[PDB]
């Protein structure tokens, strides 16, 4: 029965204390569902102009340094999420044929058979899920049950390993006050220096340190880059 | 069986022609759970400063003209993602400890019982549906039940919505090319127009021009209103 496994596992993902522990679990859950390899992979919102991917694998550790050194990044269509249904996309041929150099790669170091789920995190960064498996062996698995269950994993091994503060999730962090937000929204609102004084009863020399602190915290040239990164990772709302 | 009657859910919700259909959906769902009353509330990221709240509903129009006047939205305990747990929020006592006039105003318009789940879309809106109830009379339902029922109703409504286009859904839009976009994930990155020019290999003249386009298309002051409009509701890449 489908809900007990639910049951069983939100506890489990909510008792762990590693990410070690977390990567471990994704790694069984994948063995129960005869796939081999595993994938957690998470594209950031942030840098705009490269955006930061971060994974933890069990891919054959030549395999990950084949598909960086070639780039394959870039054409992966299993990290695209218009690829995607219900946020779920089951590896097949037709998927790789804007990316056929990373089809054969992939079936040149054993990844034949494949499956994967995404999910957007509360901080907008794209988390991906993979299993993929050796043989061409047909298992017959309920569509609807894979489906399921990976929602459950993608999202629980990601929700953990952000409780966890693990560096695969985390997005650059912005410890600012009630005042350097509410500052920071004006900013998103268009609104100038003197007009944010004038609105906050407060000097507009105040409201440029306020601005330059933000900006000394997260290294950024100007304002403009301190609100864009609160403004795509959630942080700057109320 | 759950799964049958989730694949009937997203091909109902699939086929669907107009945001009418969608409610009156919603509303029968509602009905099949035994709940008389739904809602469906979202909340936009922008404006940051006031982000837009839209919502259809079936409750008493009196009691959404009250709800309004009291501005009872300020301190709804059941819209804020906080009290959630996995995206699931069932209505008690406890929950309205920090909001009383509203759980009162509520229950004296016969709003007793209540449930809502909430969902962030793909734009950053989130996206609430509750459903209420009349009698306080015990209507025993498996809790996993109702939770992934919820789930998919949730979701699959406000997607349609957005299929459709839907004013409830909709964030301000950004007809912008490819160079725009480029241009202004530069700016969130907090390049200057200068830098920006040097980059694209185009003058800073050009630069400008596309900066005061995206700001008449949009009707904004200056780039970084349109920056963080663009990097808040996932516009800006790539």
């Amino acid at each position: 029965d489908f809900f007990s496994w639910r049951r069983t596992m939100l506890l489990r993902f909510q008792r762990m204390e590693t990410a070690e522990e977390v990567y471990h679990e994704i790694e069984l859950q994948a063995q129960q569902l005869e796939y081999d390899y595993y994938s957690l992979c998470v594209r950031h919102p942030v840098p705009f102009t490269r955006p930061k991917v971060a994974f933890y694998t069990n891919y054959p550790e030549a395999w990950v340094s084949y598909y960086q050194a070639k780039n394959f990044l870039a054409i992966d269509p299993v990290l695209n999420p218009e690829n995607f249904s219900q946020g779920h996309l089951m590896w097949n041929d037709d998927l790789f044929s804007e990316a056929q150099p990373l089809w054969e790669a992939a079936r040149a170091h054993g990844l034949r058979r494949g499956v994967t789920q995404y999910l957007m995190l509360p901080n907008r960064a794209l988390g991906f899920l993979s299993f993929s498996r050796c043989s061409a062996r047909e298992i017959p698995i309920l569509s609807d049950e894979l489906q399921l269950k990976m929602q459950l994993l993608v999202r629980e091994s990601l929700m953990a390993l952000m409780r966890l503060n693990d560096e695969i999730v985390m997005t650059p962090e912005m410890n600012f006050s009630k005042r350097e937000k509410e500052i920071l929204r004006w900013t998103a609102e268009g609104k100038t220096s003197a007009e944010i004084a004038m609105i906050l009863s407060i000097s507009e020399n105040t409201v440029n340190f306020h601005q330059k602190n933000m900006q000394k915290k997260i290294n950024a040239p100007n304002k403009t880059q301190v609100a864009c990164y609160a403004a795509a990772t959630g942080l700057i709302l109320e």
